[PDB]
């Protein structure tokens, strides 16, 4: 632990704790491809359980990056095609709005508005299928971007279907095994709650609770050891020696939409570096429920710009995530907190301790 890595993060996230009250934390930094690891506070407020580099922290929608990289490797595989049609692997999806919406566009948010949340009541294969029926664009496809859990999450799900693999077992295949992503889980297992932190909302102690499409959508839970390893394998995909795998990674950091000065990737999103903390630090604030906005198509796509940052926001209820890497720099760092504070506060700490090491 260098002292310049051990001061500039000890003193910008020990306010940040105490400014949000934080109830624990961890922190990687990967600088120059390396990781360094800061741990903070509970776990557990009741049972006292601290922090440490094997808590387990849900990570919300930086879930959709494990999303759009396990799609890209089926890509990869020439299972299914981005240009491919909704129904060919939906053929039951039958209602006439869904003539030319395509995975793409379910993969960046662009099918015309699908809502950012699956209603609670909607539970099974055949729930689902009326609610997607059901549903009414406001928008042509490919003209408005509006961020959604029933859009990536759909995506998730037709993704794996020529696998034959549930999407959880496609995901521990050809995702989680070959990067050794060993205590990163769709379902914490039982050997493993020890680990599992508890989120606080409003003091109350709290799990994410199941819901349809919750594993495509926000359903992973990690350690801040194998976050790091993510974010390596995200900044370096060359050094993956699966080929498919490899290629989903790039595939995940193209640049297939722009508004203003963000790029949509799959789950990932994108700015070109150098950044204006202002452009991310208010680009990506959540004060706003729904942000509908117009997209301009990048054709072709843009491979993957190592000149990016490359960056995921993420909460649950209890929790809030944040990743954020610089691929030209081999800089990253990753924050997990078992509260869902303010995501200004996370891109502001983040650029605080990236910009001091680059
Ligand atoms: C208060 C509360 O209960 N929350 C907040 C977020 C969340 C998720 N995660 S999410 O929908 O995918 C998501 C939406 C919007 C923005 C982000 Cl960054 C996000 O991860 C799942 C279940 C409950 C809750």
């Amino acid at each position: 632990a260098p002292q310049q890595i051990n001061d500039i993060v000890h003193r910008t996230i020990t306010p940040l704790i105490e400014q949000q009250k934080i109830p624990g934390m961890a922190v990687a930094v990967i600088y120059q491809g390396k990781p360094y690891y800061f741990t903070w506070g509970y776990a557990d407020i009741a049972k006292k359980q601290p922090v440490t580099q094997q808590t387990l922290f849900e990570l919300g929608s930086v879930s959709k990056t494990f999303t759009g990289v396990l799609g890209g490797d089926a890509i990869a595989r020439g299972e299914i095609k981005l240009s491919d049609p909704t129904t060919k692997y939906w053929p039951e999806l039958t209602a006439k709005q869904w003539n030319g919406i395509t995975l793409l566009h379910l993969a960046t948010y662009t099918a015309g508005g699908l809502p950012l949340q699956v209603p609670d009541e909607v539970k099974s294969s055949s729930d689902l299928l009326r609610f997607y029926q059901n549903w009414q664009p406001a928008w042509a496809p490919g003209t408005q971007r509006l961020y959604a859990n029933s859009s990536i999450g759909l995506f998730g799900a037709l993704a794996v279907k020529p696998s034959g693999l549930s999407f959880e077992q496609a995901m521990q295949t050809r995702v989680f095994q070959p990067l050794k992503l060993n205590h990163t889980w769709i379902n914490v297992p039982p050997a493993e709650e020890k680990n599992y932190a508890w989120g606080y909302r409003e003091g109350k102690a709290v799990h994410v609770s199941p819901g349809a499409l919750d594993a495509e959508a926000y359903g992973v839970k990690s350690t801040i050891e194998d976050m790091a390893r993510w974010v390596q394998s995200n900044l370096k995909p060359l050094d993956i020696n699966e080929k498919t795998l490899q290629q989903g990674i790039q595939l995940a950091q193209s640049r297939y939409w722009q508004t203003g000065d963000m790029y949509q990737g799959l789950g990932w999103e994108m700015l070109d570096w150098p950044v204006n903390p202002d452009s991310i630090i208010n680009g990506s604030d959540n004060k706003i429920a729904l942000a509908a906005r117009p997209v301009k198509a990048i054709t072709p796509p843009t491979p993957a710009v190592r000149a990016s940052w490359v960056h995921k926001t993420g909460a649950t209820g209890g929790f809030g995530s944040y990743v954020a890497f610089i691929p030209e720099k081999e800089l990253g760092i990753v924050m997990l907190a078992n509260k869902n504070y303010p995501n200004p506060a996370r891109v502001d700490a983040a650029w605080q301790i990236l910009n001091a090491l680059q």
